[PDB]
């Protein structure tokens, strides 16, 4: 009940992964996101400029529980928010999600 983890694993050793705030916003706007995930413990500023980036311009976005798992996912200690650069990794983690 947790095959996204190692999903998103595969998505980054595939390089279809960007991480940090700026980074992701930046594949957003080029329209190159197509699925991002962000924890629930990310500050509140964080969530809304990310959450309000991705309603704008129609980009999926799913919560993870913290940014321990979230970032382990991709063999990091952390990570806020990251991005998936590919539709097909992308349709898949959200059916996981
Ligand atoms: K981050």
């Amino acid at each position: 009940g947790m095959e996204w983890f190692p999903l998103l694993g595969l998505a980054n050793r595939a390089r279809k992964v960007v991480s940090g705030e700026d980074l992701v916003i930046k594949e957003i706007r080029n329209a190159r996101a197509k699925l991002v995930l962000l924890t629930e413990d990310a500050s509140s500023n964080t969530a809304k400029k990310v959450t309000d980036k991705c309603n704008y311009y129609k980009v999926p976005y799913k919560k993870v529980e913290s940014r321990a798992v979230l970032g382990r996912s991709i063999g990091k200690e952390a990570r806020v928010v990251v991005a998936v650069t590919d539709q097909g990794f992308a349709n898949k983690l959200i059916s996981l999600l």
